[PDB]
C-alpha cells in the first residue's frame, strides 16, 4: 500500500476507476496534518485600520496614528488559551503596508509611530506572551501592499517582500503558520505585480520547517467565503489548483473551479482532471461584522448560537476554524468580545464533556454497505455524533448513514457525505443504547478511526435589539393571528407603535391602510386616533413609528389592516413594536 504526499499526476488516460484509486491514496504532508489537528485558531486584525477605523487601510495613513493606550499582548494570548484557541494569527503587515515590527525595509512601521517612543514591536510582544502560554504563533504578511513605492515593480518587490518575511520568519522563533491573503484591489488599473511565491515558498521552508503557507500557498485553502460556513461535502483531496502555480489559472478554469465553488472533488469532477492535491479547507470569520476592532461594533459580536453554529459548520465540515478577534485602541481584547469567547468556551467544553460512546476507537476498515455497531453507555440521550477517518491514508468516504438503537428500533439520526478528518451531525435528541454507522460508498476500503457521541444543549438566538420596541416580547402572548391581536402580559402606558414589516423588506401582503386598538380585558376595543395610512411603506419598508397624541393605556393591542391592493393584510407579532413611558 503506496500513498501519494500532497500532490498526486494522473497518467495521461488514467480511466476514472485508477483516478479513483489514486485519489484514495492521496494524503497530507506531516506539517498539514499536524495543522489540522489544530481545529480552532484565532486571528488578531490589529494595525493602523485599528485607529482610523477603516476595516481596508490606503497606504497613505500616517504611522503617527498608530498609538495603542495600554497594549498587553499577554492578555490577547491568556484569553485566546483560555478560550481554547490552538494558535494565534497576526497581521504583521496588512494591505495597507504598516507593519508592526520595526522592519529594515520601510519606515511605515511602528518605527514611526509614537507607540512607545517609536521603540515598539507588536510582534515581539505577541512572540513574548505566546512564549509564557505555550500557544503557537503565526503571521499574516499582506502580499498587496498599498504604501510600497516598489510595489508593482516586481523584482524589487519580492526582494523586498523576501526581506520582510524572512524578519518574520527569524526573530520572532517558531511559526506554524503562514498567511497570504489573495485579495487585491488594484483593479484593471493601477499596479500589476507578478509576485514570486516559489521563492516566498523557499523561505518558509529553510527558515520555519513546521510551517504551512496558507491561502495564496499550497498548503491550506480557503474555503471561498468569509461568513463562517464550510461545506457539508469537504474534499481535502481537491481538484482546485493552489493560486500560486502558474497553471492554477487556465486548469482551474477548465475545470469550472474556483474558492467558493461548490464541488471541488466529487468523482464526477475527476474525470477531466489530470493531478490532485491535498488542500484542506480553513474557515475564515470574524467574531464582530469587521476584522478589525470598531467601537461602533461593541453591541455586535456574534451570539453564542451563532459561533457555534459555525463551529458545527466548520470543525464540524472537515474545515478548521480560524476566527478572528481584534485588540482595540488600548491594545486590548474587548470585554464584550472576552465574555463571548468565554461563554463559547463552556459551551464546547460542556457539550464535548461527556463522550457517551463506549469503544468508539475500534478502527473499522470497511467497504461500500459495511456497518459497525457502538455500544453506548448506560442512560445516554444524544443529539450530536462525530465521526473520523484516518487521514493518513487518504479521504476515502463518499456517503454513510448514522443510526441509534432506541428502546423501538433503530432510528436514522443522520446521513452525510464526506467526513475526511472529522465531521459531526446533529439531530434531535434521542434515547438510544447503541449507534450504527453504515459506509453506503467510499472510494478503495474505507478506514474510520473514531465515532463519538454526545448531548449537546440546544442554544436560543439572541433576541434583535430595537430601538423602538422597549417591552421584550417574551411577555406577550398572540390572542388572534388575523386581525393581529396581542397580549401583552401586563398593564402598560404606550407613547406609540411601530410597523416593521419582516427584514425591511416589500411584499404584497403588507400593511397599509390601518386601525388600531387597545383593551385592558381583550373584549372591550378602542381604537386610538391616528392617521390609518403607513404611508409610502410599499416603497419604504423600514419601520414606521406611530406616535400617539396622548398617552395610551393598554393591556392588549390590536392592529386591523389592509394592504396596497385593499387585500387583508398579514402582520405577525414580531413586526410590531410599543414604546412603554
Amino acid at each position: 500500500e503506496n500513498y501519494y504526499v500532497k500532490h498526486v499526476e494522473f497518467p495521461q488516460s488514467a480511466t476514472i476507476e485508477q483516478k479513483v484509486d489514486m485519489a484514495a491514496r492521496l494524503v497530507p504532508t506531516p506539517q498539514q496534518y499536524a495543522w489540522q489537528q489544530m481545529e480552532l485558531t484565532a486571528f488578531l486584525h490589529f494595525g493602523i485600520n485599528t485607529f482610523t477605523g477603516r476595516e481596508w487601510g490606503d497606504g497613505k495613513e500616517d504611522p503617527a496614528l498608530f498609538n495603542p493606550s495600554e497594549l498587553d499582548a499577554e492578555q490577547w494570548v491568556r484569553t485566546l488559551k483560555e478560550a481554547g484557541f490552538k494558535m494565534v494569527l497576526l497581521t504583521a503587515k496588512h494591505h495597507d503596508g504598516f507593519c508592526l515590527w520595526p522592519t529594515a525595509t520601510t519606515k511605515h512601521s511602528v518605527a514611526s509611530s509614537p507607540w512607545k517612543n517609536g521603540q515598539g514591536d507588536v510582534v515581539k510582544e505577541l512572540r513574548a506572551a505566546c512564549d509564557k502560554y505555550d500557544m503557537k504563533f503565526g503571521v499574516y504578511l499582506s502580499p498587496w501592499d498599498r504604501n510600497a513605492e516598489c510595489y508593482g515593480d516586481s523584482p524589487r518587490y519580492n526582494d523586498f517582500f523576501i526581506r520582510q518575511l524572512t524578519e518574520l520568519l527569524t526573530n520572532y522563533g517558531e511559526v506554524h503558520e503562514v498567511w497570504f491573503d489573495g485579495a487585491n484591489g488594484e483593479g484593471p488599473n493601477g499596479k500589476k505585480q507578478v509576485y514570486d511565491w516559489d521563492a516566498f515558498y523557499q523561505t518558509i521552508q529553510r527558515l520555519q520547517p513546521k510551517a504551512v503557507m496558507a491561502i495564496m500557498g499550497d498548503d491550506v485553502r480557503w474555503v471561498g467565503n468569509e461568513k463562517g460556513v464550510g461545506r457539508e461535502t469537504e474534499w481535502n483531496a481537491t481538484v482546485l489548483t493552489p493560486g500560486i502555480y502558474a497553471r492554477s489559472q487556465e486548469n482551474n478554469k477548465r475545470l469550472g473551479v474556483f474558492s467558493k465553488a461548490e464541488d471541488l472533488g466529487s468523482r464526477k469532477i475527476l474525470e477531466k482532471a489530470t493531478e490532485l492535491f491535498w488542500y484542506p479547507s480553513e474557515v475564515d470569520v470574524s467574531i464582530r461584522p469587521g476584522w478589525f476592532y470598531h467601537a461602533e461594533e461593541d453591541g455586535k459580536v456574534k451570539s453564542l448560537k451563532h459561533l457555534s453554529d459555525i463551529y458545527f459548520q466548520s470543525v464540524g465540515y472537515n474545515s478548521v476554524l480560524l476566527l478572528n478577534i481584534p485588540p482595540d485602541r488600548r491594545g486590548l481584547i474587548h470585554e464584550a468580545d472576552i465574555k463571548r469567547l468565554k461563554e463559547f468556551a463552556d459551551y464546547r467544553q460542556q457539550t464535548f464533556a461527556d463522550n457517551r460512546v463506549k469503544n468508539g476507537r475500534k478502527y473499522w476498515s470497511t467497504t461500500s454497505g459495511g456497518e459497525a455497531v457502538y455500544a453506548l453507555k448506560s442512560k445516554s440521550e444524544i443529539n450530536l455524533v462525530m465521526l473520523q477517518e484516518d487521514i493518513t491514508k487518504g479521504q476515502r468516504v463518499e456517503a454513510f448513514t448514522v443510526e441509534a438503537l432506541t428502546d423501538n428500533g433503530w432510528k436514522e439520526v443522520g446521513k452525510g457525505t464526506t467526513i475526511g478528518y472529522k465531521r459531526m451531525l446533529r439531530f434531535p435528541a434521542v434515547n438510544a443504547n447503541k449507534l450504527r454507522v453504515r459506509i453506503d460508498e467510499c472510494r478503495l476500503t474505507a478506514y474510520v478511526s473514531q465515532v463519538a457521541a454526545y448531548y449537546a444543549e440546544p442554544l436560543q438566538e439572541e433576541t434583535t435589539k430595537e430601538d423602538w420596541n422597549n417591552l421584550p416580547r417574551s411577555g406577550w402572548k398572540q390572542v388572534a393571528a388575523s386581525p393581529l391581536t396581542i397580549d401583552l402580559g401586563k398593564t402598560v402606558t404606550l407613547s406609540s407603535f411601530t410597523y416593521a414589516p419582516s427584514k425591511a423588506e416589500v411584499k404584497p401582503t403588507m400593511a397599509f391602510r390601518y386601525q388600531f386598538f387597545v383593551s385592558m380585558d381583550g373584549k372591550s376595543w378602542k381604537e386610538v386616533p391616528a392617521s390609518g395610512e403607513f404611508s409610502n411603506i410599499m416603497h419604504n419598508p423600514l419601520p414606521q413609528t406611530v406616535a400617539f397624541s396622548q398617552k395610551v393605556q393598554a393591556r392588549f393591542i390590536k392592529l386591523e389592516a389592509t394592504t396596497p391592493d385593499a387585500t387583508v393584510a398579514k402582520v405577525n407579532m414580531n413586526e410590531i413594536g410599543v414604546m412603554v413611558i
